[PDB]
Parts: C-alpha cells; sequence; structure tokens
C-alpha cells in the first residue's frame, strides 16, 4: 500500500532525466552498467539475456514485482547481490512512486 500507481507519464519525465545514466531503458538502448530494466518483471529475478547478474539475484529465485520493489527501496542489501546503485533514495517520495509505475511499462 505504501506504493500507489500514480501516473507513468510523470515518472517517465523523472526517469528520462534521472535514470538514463545506467539502465538507459530508452525502450531499446545498451544495458551499460545496469540492466535494460525492460525485463526485470516476468519470471523470477535476473532474466536479462544480455546484461548479466552477480548470480546472487538468480540464487534467490525471487520474482520482481511492485511489492518487491517497495522492499528494495526501503530495504536492499543482503537480500540481493551487493550490487551498488548510484541512487540513494529520492527526496520526493511522491515522485519516486511514479517511477515504480513507469518501470512496469518497461516490461510491457
Ligand atoms: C548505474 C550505476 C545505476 C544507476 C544510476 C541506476 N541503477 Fe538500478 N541497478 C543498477 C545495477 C548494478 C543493478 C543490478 C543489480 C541486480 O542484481 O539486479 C540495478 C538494479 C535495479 C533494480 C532492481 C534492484 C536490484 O535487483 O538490485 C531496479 C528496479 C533499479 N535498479 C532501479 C533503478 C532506478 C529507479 C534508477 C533510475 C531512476 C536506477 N536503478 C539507476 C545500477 C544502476
Amino acid at each position: 500500500t505504501e506504493f500507489k500507481a500514480g501516473s507513468a507519464k510523470k515518472g517517465a519525465t523523472l526517469f528520462k532525466t534521472r535514470c538514463l545514466q545506467c539502465h538507459t531503458v530508452e525502450k531499446g538502448g545498451p544495458h551499460k552498467v545496469g540492466p535494460n530494466l525492460h525485463g526485470i518483471f516476468g519470471r523470477h529475478s535476473g532474466q536479462a539475456e544480455g546484461y548479466s547478474y552477480t548470480d546472487a539475484n538468480i540464487k534467490k529465485n525471487v520474482l520482481w514485482d511492485e511489492n518487491n520493489m517497495s522492499e528494495y527501496l526501503t530495504n536492499h542489501a543482503k537480500y540481493i547481490p551487493g550490487t551498488k546503485m548510484a541512487f540513494g533514495g529520492l527526496k520526493k517520495e511522491k515522485d519516486r512512486n511514479d517511477l515504480i509505475t513507469y518501470l512496469k511499462k518497461a516490461t510491457e
């Protein structure tokens, strides 16, 4: 309940100007440091054919979902690979919620 599907358009602007330095989803761009983020949702975690995971994400065999994403922002570390992310929380929690909905669009 902490996360509510707001508007993907609003988050798209936020993602477009604050998330292309890595995932670069661009609907079809190079994985770069982070995964395209266009297939994290689907079967278990870690399903990028090109980008590779530390394998830790695969061992957990967890499916990434909007609920799981809430735990990732609120608590992330031992649960998933020691992967380090340049993002360290967002001052605007409302804007962060919009980003979550936008990622769902990346999967489909
Ligand atoms: C490059 C330094 C990164 C930037 C900046 C962003 N992310 Fe990232 N992200 C990065 C890596 C190294 C990984 C892979 C870790 C793994 O094993 O999957 C990720 C992963 C995510 C995930 C899943 C959480 C996880 O499994 O660790 C999400 C949903 C995610 N990243 C979201 C996200 C958003 C909101 C960012 C821009 C707004 C963003 N990432 C930037 C590396 C980097």
